[PDB]
């Protein structure tokens, strides 16, 4: 099946798993070093062992695609993923006036009436950035994330680079250049960074036509986080080769630090004893090329019949 | 035995590899993603089936851990691995006054006699840079390479960034950080380089006293290459873990565009056909701690019995 890689990475870190400790208060049971593909000609490695939102997969995809940084454009279809981090910047603001939402998240977990007034603040926060231009400007503005890394990498003379732009203009021009890569780590914004990006650097490649690409996750969460990294990469690689008139080769994805938290124990030994299905597959809009100026509209996913969903706590 | 995972590679390569054309004119079989791991507690990786001179790998990597950017370093210890690069900038410039030093190289190939002028010219620009201190300023330093991208990346405002030295503290006050990453791709930079960072990105990782290294290869030369990579990587390993009271671990080697150059079939052929040996040990001045003040007298490579050498044409 297509997702064994998946369920094998699972199953190792169950066992050659070792316990340690990390920054969300939670045990994790880690391994280094990692490589597991995905041919993409035998189908879209969306995870069938449990229901995974292919929307939210899609819209972020293409937020980082545009070169948009800032949260509206999430919001306004249902996309919360990137929430939390405008959230905090706007409670740690002064013109931010309510309760004290400080180590929220943790908080949530541990004050039930609390987390009623946490998620009411945030709705509000959420409906003034889908509503006051000034607001999102000011508070749903990431800044430094995968977007403006990918296509507005600020160079040390006022500039910006459009990484993915060039590469993609170099697959067209030198299909066989071993110097395609897209980098989302900056030294300068490392150390003065909320998050720095988990997806570290991938690199593209091409031979027989067919179009592959490898990703460097420095971090990863086997159980929450690889199923919607798969999915976002395996169509980036989708993206590009559609855009650059060029078969779907395979998707390699390596990884740092792939770790599953103890808290998902029981949550991935239930998936285990799941038996995949056949994979889905992707549609993408034959007419329109440029895959800049793509939209929701434009990417199908026939096929995806997954097996129920499955509730886990997120770590923090 | 240790360096199997080479070995596993090489012959990966004459099966599944895809032929490939390349920048340097000659055609390549090439594999794309590719992880081989070596178990540091169980020797040094420096490979027993051809003579691999350390010396010219020890020496090397002291350039960089110095943040060195020069070649007069290099060449007073008998080093000429990087002059090709210098040479270029020499002849290339207005205060050149010679022979038409054109495509050099491939040129040399060629050209027997010619290779004896070029060969020459060559002796009087390493004498020059290692006595006149004005020359070698002015074109004994590379200037954008690994020891100044490790040490020393220019900040957008003038500043530096001694990356590897804050990852090191880094590995001191918090092992367990998920984040020790080291990068040597610019985005500003590799367009206008003459050749961007074979060696991408590597990072560190502790767990259980012990530490293991990843590397993030995008382009590697199986034969005349992967041997002293394998070597800088390995011994970089111990180097920061001598320093930070570790002990050693695993040193994983990810590629992106592992490669064979056609012209290097029959060699690695005849490599193929030898048998492993024991593999040597490292031993590191127990007095002397701080890594970037070390020299070559505190780097000892002890039982290292190799087989022959192995003269394999370099392409270009
Ligand atoms: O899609 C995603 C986003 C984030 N992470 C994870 C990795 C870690 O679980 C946590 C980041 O930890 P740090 O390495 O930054 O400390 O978020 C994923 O695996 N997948
Ligand atoms: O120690 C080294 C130095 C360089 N390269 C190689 C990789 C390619 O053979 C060539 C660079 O080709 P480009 O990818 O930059 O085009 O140099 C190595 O494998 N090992």
């Amino acid at each position: 099946m297509l997702e064994q890689p998946y369920l094998d990475l699972a199953k190792k870190v169950l066992d050659e798993g070792h316990f340690k400790p990390d920054r969300t208060h939670t045990g994790t049971y880690s391994i280094f070093g990692h490589q597991m593909r995905f041919d993409l000609s035998k189908g879209f490695p969306l995870l069938t062992t449990k229901k995974v939102p292919f929307g939210l997969i899609k819209s972020e995809l293409l937020w980082f695609l545009h070169g948009d940084t800032n949260i509206r454009f999430l919001l306004q279809h249902r996309n919360h993923i990137w929430d939390e981090w405008a959230f905090e910047k706007w409670v740690k603001s002064d013109e931010y006036h309510g309760p004290d939402m400080t180590d929220f998240g943790h908080r949530s977990q541990k004050d039930p009436e609390f987390a009623a007034v946490y998620h009411e603040e945030m709705a509000k926060f959420d409906d003034r950035v889908l509503h006051d231009d000034a607001f999102a400007a000011k508070y749903g503005d990431l800044g430094l994330v995968y977007g403006s890394q990918w296509r507005a990498w600020h160079t040390s003379k006022g500039d910006t680079i459009d990484q993915l732009g060039d590469v993609i203009e170099q697959i067209k021009t030198h299909p066989y250049s071993r110097r395609l890569i897209v980098s989302a780590w900056n030294p300068e914004d490392v150390p003065t960074m909320a998050l720095p990006p988990c997806h570290t650097l991938y690199q593209f490649y091409v031979n027989d036509g067919k179009l592959s690409l490898q990703l460097y996750q420095r971090s990863a969460d086997i159980f929450l986080g690889v199923p919607f990294d798969i999915a976002s990469y395996a169509l980036l690689t989708h993206l590009v080769a559609h855009e650059c008139g060029l078969e779907v080769g395979e998707f390699i994805h390596t990884f740092g630090d792939a770790h599953l938290y103890v808290n998902h124990l029981d949550q991935i030994k239930e998936q285990l004893s799941r038996t995949p299905r056949p994979a889905p597959t992707l549609q993408l809009n034959p007419d329109k090329h440029d895959i800049f100026d793509f939209d929701m509209k434009d990417i199908k996913l026939l096929n995806y019949d997954p097996y129920p969903a499955i509730k886990a706590p997120v770590a923090v």
